[PDB]
């Protein structure tokens, strides 16, 4: 079927609450996944979102505009397939990962790990890494959470994101492109 090729690696900032998060997106190699997630940050998705779940030493988690545990959608509607990959591991700080509900349930909900954590390997879809704001990401880290809930007791909020490099843009032009000529020339 038809598809959108991305042309190298995306850049997104998170403008959060606690400072600017700089997330690397893998494109190239999780094309399905990069793609979800930069089409919703275009579309504001994330704007106002908490991240729900804090777990010191393990992961951090938001991507719900229900700010529930368990909503948000996919950008088709849909939970997408995972994405997998053998040079892919939850090795170091600051790993970006998809949650989900089970195989090939991909949604909008993602996490931020805090350390290595191999057990999460080919259970959640590795999209890309912090590259820069750590001095961020300790900072929520160190956030207290609701030891029942995991839910951090100060808000941590994305107020906006950027994406400032959209590797989509060749495959979109060119859908856009064709189309417009289509519609011109061939109604």
């Amino acid at each position: 079927s038809s598809g959108l090729v991305p042309r190298g690696s995306g850049y997104v900032r998170l403008h959060t609450n606690k400072g600017d998060l700089n997330l690397e997106l893998h494109c190239d190699l999780t094309p399905k996944t990069c793609e979800n997630f930069i089409r919703l940050c275009k579309k504001h998705y994330y704007d106002g979102t908490i991240f729900h779940r804090s777990i010191r030493n393990f992961v951090i988690q938001g991507g719900d505009p229900t700010g529930t545990g368990t909503g948000g959608e996919s950008y088709w509607g849909k939970p997408f397939k995972d994405e997998f990959r053998p040079n892919l591991s939850h090795t170091g700080r600051g790993i970006l990962s998809m949650a989900n509900s089970g195989p090939n349930s991909n949604r909008s909900q993602f996490f931020i790990t805090f350390r290595s954590c191999a057990y999460l390997d080919k259970k959640h879809t590795i999209f890309g890494r912090v590259v820069g704001g750590f001095d961020v990401l300790t900072a929520m880290e160190n956030v207290e959470s609701d030891p029942k809930t995991d839910r951090p007791k100060e808000e941590i909020r994305i107020d906006a994101t950027t994406v400032f490099v959209d590797p989509y843009e060749e495959a979109d032009a060119q859908i856009a492109q064709e189309r417009k000529t289509q519609l011109k020339v061939a109604p």
